[PDB]
């Protein structure tokens, strides 16, 4: 096989021993399905805790041969330019510490119980939001720290490469982009990148109330499949 195995609340030793100490990525499952955010986020919720808060937005065009700009809007003009009308442009809410901003809406999650087992400190763990809608796609890349990613709205289509494969990822030569590949992961130039169709993965479609754990620097590609809203934790 090839998907990502699913545990159900597994124990901070099991959780230790057969995947973070290895690095081995996991869905769990049981953990996050109860925190207030996965019955409470609506985008009528959202509005009304967020709407008038500046957010930074990343924009790009469905044309994957450009840039994405980084702008400033408020989460009502965010959630009414790229989210409810056909939009010219994709519009990400991507990798925002929302919840430092408002923490009204830190009081509907929390950290999980394993980031415990990081050698680093609570008040050093990163929450960062990623709302957006169906087709935002990140590059394959790989991140310095361990991460919880928790699916609260929509589902997010996730593929992961181990760092032992990164010879077969190519890449960028920039030292600012050494850490992310320079392959489209879901429609690769195999004459240029011919390495890439033969390097293993590990796949998964995560859904609402799971948690994907991404061992620190595992390579990974997200797409979402639906309207979603997601949580990470950046934790060593
Ligand atoms: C700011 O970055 C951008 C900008 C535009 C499009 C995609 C991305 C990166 N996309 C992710 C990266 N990393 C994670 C993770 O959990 O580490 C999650 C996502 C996710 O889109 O959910
Ligand atoms: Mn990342």
């Amino acid at each position: 096989q090839s998907t990502v195995p699913r545990l159900h609340r597994p124990s901070l030793q099991h959780f230790r021993e057969q995947f973070l100490v290895p690095g081995r990525p996991v869905i769990l499952k049981g953990v996050a399905d109860h925190w207030p955010c996965m019955q409470k986020w609506s985008l009528e919720y959202i509005q009304e805790i967020a709407g008038c808060r500046t957010v930074p937005v990343e924009v790009g065009s469905r044309y994957t041969d450009e840039e994405w700009s980084q702008t400033l809007m408020t989460v009502n003009e965010f959630i009414s330019k790229y989210i409810v009308n056909e939009p010219r442009d994709v519009g990400y809410l991507a990798q925002h510490q929302l919840f430092d901003q408002i923490p009204e809406l830190k009081q509907d999650i929390s950290i999980p119980d394993y980031c415990s087992l990081g050698d680093g400190e609570e008040e050093e763990i990163t929450i960062n939001a990623w709302f957006g809608p169906q087709g935002t796609i990140s590059p394959l890349h790989q991140d310095p720290q361990q991460n919880f990613l928790v699916q609260v709205m929509g589902r997010k289509y996730i593929r992961l490469y181990s760092p032992q494969e990164s010879g077969a990822l190519y890449p960028h030569d920039t030292h600012l982009l050494h850490n992310t590949s320079q392959v489209d992961v879901e429609n690769p130039d195999l004459e240029k990148f011919p390495k890439f169709a033969k390097a293993p993965f590990l796949s998964c479609i995560l859904s609402p109330g799971e948690i994907l754990f991404i061992p620190v620097k595992y390579w990974h590609y997200v797409r979402a499949l639906d309207l979603s809203f997601s949580v990470s934790f950046w934790w060593s």
